[PDB]
């Protein structure tokens, strides 16, 4: 009979709870544990883990309410969230790294948010924001909770407007002088307010507004829902922030998965508002038949709510651990480095070619072809995509260059096939296909590519690299209805916000022309952007075939024509230079026209390489619109030093900004390097991150003294 | 001459704008104060040129010597709400000079205008009409170059790539453009052939750096919403980066027939080798733009476009951190609401907010008569957003349309399959447009405008479907929240009478959400709740729970319920009580659901918001304006005195530079007596700035 104790047997909760299709929340911790001790197998196999490696404290508050560390058995919360800080030892943070964990109990109150659960969670969000470590949530919750005075339900009575007939009505509920003595005889008069009077021989106080003794039934939750949704809007641009929906979420609990952006939705569990059951009544019918038609995964994920969907809760929760892995460990601490076995130094394999179709993640990551390994533009297997099935046109996802981790979006060049559900409110809504053109922003992709440029910035605190290639956005009737205009601009705010390095880069067969170019350019926030296209690029505000179209028109191919064909021009000069009798001129012009309409072709096409020869990056360099135009296959080696240089002069800028007298950025820039010896040329980028890597402890000493003189100056004198 | 192409084109001419504003400014006043006889410095522009350093400067010269396709005029003039006058710059594209393109030396005049008006804090107009970005190829280039056929016989078998003579290149030289293309020379038969690798021309504004050029702008207007109030006029059309300007400005009117594109019918429907579109209209139209939101008004020509201009500025302070513009009118402040919605019929928001006409007399709304300026009303119409004034001051104002709207959707041109579809939104519900309105809103009354602002909250909640779900409605409803944390101004929230607040609306307008700013009151007759009484019953107070209620005050019910449980009757009789038992049930089960409905209602009451302490005070409708003038002019005052103070060498927090304030009040002043304080502070600006500067 079971060779070990049951566990949901000493605990019922546990059994509830998976009753419920969920995890026991005081059993999350050792999933977290389990999954931080795959990242060691997946990363390293040999390392031999102890037990000190990952660490779960629980957070109470305490009598003057403030968050302390309690070791107890599971099952002992009073309230319905509970929370943990764990600090476990990761592969790109070996002495160990911190977070905390909020979860709703769904075993306590089916996971209702309470004023005391709501207070709570707001406690520890700023327990985490004042530290600046990641704030994970797990939600599992009914919503805010609902009730009414069970007091007053007992002993209402009814001023019925025909006593002997209470279907005619009544005018008005109230209690008796024994109703209202019986709730003194606990101590609940507040429970009710009345209004004193009498009657054909009796006392009658008429409740005016039933409030109850009991606290936890409408609107102080509601108050609630508001102290939490603006506290964790206001972490998503404070600290890493991420949800994993485990059981579902109703209300605040569907607007706490957004407000923190960042969103893993396991299948089957729902992110709803009202009820489907709630809905049907509403509308008089049984439109909807489950909630999964409302929030499950085929709304929230192909809607981008939920960036990423799990099997399982476990599934979900390595996900996390995965997720983490890219960001820093509290906010403003360098970017996590982990060297993996595949070197920086090293060309690149996979290339695009400008006839057959490709996926742009091969670029990214690599491909795994019949015949070996094509390595890609970043580390072997360090892609990790997200917000997979929203908008579909563009790419986004985590990625580590040479080991440093970076925000990466690409282009799919693929026609994406949209496949919108039928309505079920609406009898006549029919299933519909939407086909979205590769290379080209949609309302949904240009929306996507602001939401991801935004994630990278605010929490993970990223550098991004861009491989722009969009021929523009639809500007179509249905597009434009649809507002692909305010998404576009989505895209300027973000960058304009942005307060890591960027890199954006036209690679090979790509392009950026018109309406694309203007969303992207360095321009846009010169402190952090540069831009780079690929000797194989193209780029001017028209394509070819519209560039001709408008400058290079017909008159003009046949002035080309007189120019570089002797048939077409001989026949010229015989119509403008002789006066010709009749039959000779029609005989002559037949000889014209059938000419032209046999060498039009080739100058067309001689026309569209004309067009297409300033849209080079040669001209981009010449025109100083570019930082470098590059070698592909050189890409790799090219970029891993120049992020990496990047990265280690915004590190010395940022604490050449902490101390009294802030400089323009160029000064600090100046001042930090002069501190260059003149064995390193500043152009030189490997030069100089080597440099500043290998001095990090001069370096060190220097800037703390450089702060020393300030706040010793001002004071010296400060007569 | 000019004037009559920028006629051809639709549109004014560049310089005759000005002379627009003035027109406009004096009809200020005549509707204003009418008698008032302004006098031709009542108005002053002057246009603003780049010198030498290429720093702008104002000067007076022929209106039509511009050497570029950008203008700017200074505008100066006394108004209503600042006699002694205001100020705001004017951009604007000369559909003229290259079709209003934008070449590299626009964009950076443009981006320079827009930081001149950044640095002074004062309002950017912006007229847009052009063609986008310039486009143009090497022309110098086009009789020069040659091609090395497959076969100079038979050319149309190919050729391997252009090149220019050993004299063209000569022809470069001379004309000093040697730099027009980039070349590499060969060996053929004959002599050398320069083999053209990339062309670059001698003239600027070809491509790339056009566009850098926009970009460039785009990320300036960017940033010049979140600085000074930002807004554009469409007068002829705008293409392109032009486009993206209009949007990136936020606030915009667009004028009928006056397109708002990324690329014309014609390149498309080239792009889709298909007659589809027959207009630009169709693409960029008021029944696209105003419709999506985009274009926040429509003018029927461009006087009255400008018009609306300067009556949106009417509201909008100065220059930057300026004390919102206050304009006491007719209608003072110290009277009833008249206008009262009842739970019977329906009703129109509008005639809340602004009064509306009956065949008796004007029944005067919450705020001042006529100073009501509805914006963005040709998209989610079931928010009603707009400015108006309360006794004077002005402020943003979100309300909520309680009649079924019927949105139309146009069908898809290029779906041949495509039809037109009706989507009805129901009132009192946000929808993904209409919460995304509301955040839009809240964001455009708090970046350059700097308003207060008062939202009369009325929703059932948000749309729970499927398809407003698939829609998005959850990132729209966030949005809110976001703009509430930043909002700097004073927010009220009132749910007006026959209103309502429920679980998933009540959740982003509540005042914990931004402390600083926010305050919430709630009608005698409004409700709120989690859930709306049918939910509640629905799931508090079911069958089971109602019978035990009809067995509490049912007479002959208990009476039936007793006989079977407390003798043990034969198998007939206990079969014919059951069914008279049924029978009751069936009978008072109606009237006792109404019951619990009554039962639920009674907890949804201000009352209980008094008692939770959720709100800070309920109040009455027909006295609302009354209460509200002076919460909101007793707050203005605090906030300046919270500015004014912070403003030192020890920044505390609120509570705390509340608290030195009020601590500063006679101790004989009723910190909760709105009416007093402002009088106070107001009575003592100079004294209470002695003793900020005593610190
Ligand atoms: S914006 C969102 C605003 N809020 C809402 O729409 C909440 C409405 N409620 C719901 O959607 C449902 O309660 C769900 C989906 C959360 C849960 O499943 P349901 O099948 O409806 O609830 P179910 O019938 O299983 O009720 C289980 C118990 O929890 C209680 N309960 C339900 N909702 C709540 C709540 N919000 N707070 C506290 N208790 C609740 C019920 O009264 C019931 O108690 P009982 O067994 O003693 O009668
Ligand atoms: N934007 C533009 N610039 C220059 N010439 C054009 N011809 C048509 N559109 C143009």
């Amino acid at each position: 009979a079971t060779p070990y104790p049951v566990k949901e047997w000493l605990q019922p909760k546990r059994y509830k709870a998976h009753l419920m299709g969920t995890t026991y929340v005081y059993d999350f911790p050792e999933l977290f544990r389990q999954a931080s001790s795959s990242q060691w197998k997946n990363f390293s196999a040999d390392v031999k883990l102890t037990d000190d490696f990952f660490i779960s404290n629980e957070l109470i508050e305490d009598e003057n309410g403030e968050l302390t560390e309690v070791e107890r058995e599971p099952g002992a919360n009073a309230i319905g969230m509970v929370a943990f800080k764990i600090t476990v030892k990761t592969p790109e943070y070996p002495r160990g790294r911190q977070f905390v964990v909020v979860a709703n109990d769904i075993t306590f109150k089916i996971g209702s948010f309470g004023p005391q659960e709501d207070e709570f969670f707001n406690k520890v969000t700023e327990y985490a924001r004042k530290r600046g470590i990641p704030r994970i949530y797990l939600a599992a919750n009914s919503g805010a909770r609902i009730g009414m005075a069970e007091e007053i339900v007992p002993l209402f009575q009814v001023a019925w407007n025909d006593a002997a007939n209470p279907d005619k009505g009544f005018q008005y509920l109230y209690l008796t002088s024994e109703g209202m003595e019986t709730l003194k005889k606990f101590d609940k008069e507040n429970s009710v307010l009345t209004e004193r009077t009498v009657i054909n021989g009796e006392e009658r106080f008429v409740i005016k507004t039933i409030i109850g003794s009991e606290d936890g039934l409408g609107v102080e939750c509601l108050r609630g829902s508001g102290l939490i949704a603006g506290a964790t809007s206001r972490a998503y641009h404070d600290i890493f922030t991420i949800t994993l929906v485990t059981c579902r979420s109703v209300g605040i609990g569907a607007y706490l998965v957004r407000l923190g952006q960042r969103a893993i939705q396991v299948e089957g569990q729902p992110i709803i508002l009202t009820g489907a059951p709630a809905i049907n009544k509403m509308l008089g019918r049984e439109v909807y038949t489950s909630n999964l038609q409302l929030g499950g995964t085929q709304i929230m994920y192909n809607n981008g709510v939920s960036h990423l969907t799990a099997v399982d809760d476990l599934a979900g929760v390595e996900k996390i651990v995965e997720w983490m892995s890219y960001v820093p460990a509290k906010r403003n601490m360098p970017v996590p480095i982990l060297e993996t076995k595949d070197t920086w130094d090293r060309p690149v394999d996979f290339t695009p070619t400008n006839d057959e179709t490709y996926d742009v993640r091969w670029m990214i990551e690599g491909r795994e072809t019949e015949s070996g390994f094509e390595y890609g533009l970043f580390d072997k297997g360090s892609f990790f995509e997200t917000l997979s099935g929203w908008a579909k046109g563009v790419v986004v996802g985590r990625a580590r260059l040479g080991g440093i981790p970076l925000g990466v979006i690409g282009v799919e060049t693929r026609t994406v096939e949209n496949l919108i559900p039928a309505d079920p409110a609406n009898p006549n809504s029919a299933e519909t296909l939407i086909q979205e053109p590769g290379q080209v922003w949609h309302p949904n992709s240009a929306f996507k590519t602001a939401q991801a440029i935004n994630d990278f910035n605010n929490g993970e605190q990223l550098p991004m690299m861009i491989l722009a290639n969009w021929r523009g956005f639809s500007g179509g009737q249905r597009d434009m209805f649809n507002e692909v205009l305010k998404y576009g601009s989505f895209i300027v705010d973000a960058l304009v916000d942005y307060k890591q390095p960027i890199i954006i880069y036209i690679p090979p067969t790509g392009e950026l022309r018109g309406g694309s170019w203007v969303v992207v350019d360095p321009t846009i926030n010169a402190d952090q952007m540069e831009m780079y296209a690929d000797v194989n690029a193209r780029a001017g505000v028209l394509e070819p075939q519209g560039m001709v179209g408008i400058k290079f028109r017909r008159e003009k191919l046949l002035d080309t024509m007189n120019r570089l064909d002797d048939k077409y021009r001989e026949l010229r000069s015989q119509l403008s230079n002789k006066s010709l009798a009749p039959e000779v001129h029609q005989q002559i012009s037949k000889q014209l026209a059938d000419r032209e309409r046999e060498l039009l072709p080739i100058y067309g096409q001689i026309s569209l390489q004309f067009a297409d020869l300033h849209d080079r990056s040669s001209r981009m360099v010449a025109k100083g619109v570019i930082s470098k135009e590059l070698e592909w296959t050189e890409a790799r080696r090219f970029f891993f030093w120049r992020l990496r240089r990047r990265l280690n002069e915004e590190y010395l800028i940022k604490r050449l900004s902490h101390q009294v007298g802030e400089a323009s950025r160029l000064e600090k820039i100046a001042r930090i390097r002069s501190w260059y010896p003149a064995s390193v040329d500043h152009e030189d980028d490997r030069q100089v991150a080597t440099w500043i890597e290998e001095n990090y402890k001069t370096l060190d000493d220097k800037l703390k003294g450089l702060k020393l003189e300030s706040f010793a100056q001002d004071l010296a004198k400060k007569i």
